[PDB]
């Protein structure tokens, strides 16, 4: 009965996430690509380098069990489309998770935290304000 | 692809745990359980505390989601779950044991016990003497 929230420590929420809607997250593909074209070098290395790198060292991992469980589905479970079912829960029920969860950090590391909890809020809000008076220009992450 | 090593950040491998056999990690609920009994308050906790309290935050809750998926097959197909616990289960076991150790005993001592260890079990009965080597604050 433990209850762990993994943005906790990085003062958000889960709920807090969860105000971006499913479709404005990258791809986990583009998110793992990012951080190494970005981070490889910090994420491979030694050091702690920051509590941010550490959290996305595991995230990245755990995807990748997630992942290496879903290649062995159908190359080791026989029944057809029961096989198709699991890898698609994968790639879309658990995948959401983790593309908020890589998101976050990656553009932590990016953006510096305090400007990607304000982009959140910011982003939140003008998202559903309608289209009749929503702005042509969605607030901006930067730096 | 990148080839990030869990242990790394804290001068260990993938390999050196491997060093121990299967049998000497104790099981995920039995590491889950002795996580809250020593470390919820700090876990649960809005400051980052440690490395090791941040990755071992990190590897309870993925473990959390591999079960999540697990009782979701059960209920969703008809096993899976085979593979979860026994192949999957081990690496959750080794990454789980050594960051509870870590905090509970240190991190140096923990290296240090893990390669008595191995040497000591791999000395064949014959030899080997009965008291195997000890973990302790
Ligand atoms: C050039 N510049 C300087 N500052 C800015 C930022 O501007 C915006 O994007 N404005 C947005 C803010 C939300 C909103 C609403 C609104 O009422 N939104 C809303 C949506 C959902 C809610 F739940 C609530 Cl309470 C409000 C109506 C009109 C708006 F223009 C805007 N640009
Ligand atoms: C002064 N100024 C004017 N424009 C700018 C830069 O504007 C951009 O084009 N910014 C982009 C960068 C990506 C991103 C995201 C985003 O979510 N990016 C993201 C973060 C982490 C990732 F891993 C990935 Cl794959 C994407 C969200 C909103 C954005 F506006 C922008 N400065
Ligand atoms: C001379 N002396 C001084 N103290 C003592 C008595 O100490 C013990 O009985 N040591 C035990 C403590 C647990 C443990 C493990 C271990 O790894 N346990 C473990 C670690 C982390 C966990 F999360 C869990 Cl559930 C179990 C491995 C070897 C051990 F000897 C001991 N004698």
């Amino acid at each position: 009965s433990m209850d762990i929230d993994p943005y906790k420590e990085f003062g958000a929420t889960v709920e807090l996430l969860s105000f971006l809607p499913s479709d404005f997250f990258p791809s986990v593909r583009d998110l793992l690509d990012t951080a190494a074209a970005l981070y490889r070098d910090a994420l491979e290395s030694p050091e702690h380098c920051s509590p941010h790198h550490t959290a996305l060292r595991q995230a990245i991992l755990c995807w990748g069990d997630l992942m290496t469980l879903a290649t062995w589905v159908g190359t080791n479970l026989e029944d057809p489309a029961s096989r198709d079912l699991v890898v698609s829960y994968v790639n879309t029920n658990v995948g959401l998770k983790f593309r908020q969860l890589l998101w976050f950090h990656i553009s932590c590391l990016t953006f510096g935290r305090e400007t990607v909890l304000e982009y959140l809020v910011s982003f939140g809000v003008w998202i559903r304000t309608p289209p009749a008076a929503r702005p042509p220009n969605a607030p901006i992450l930067s730096t």
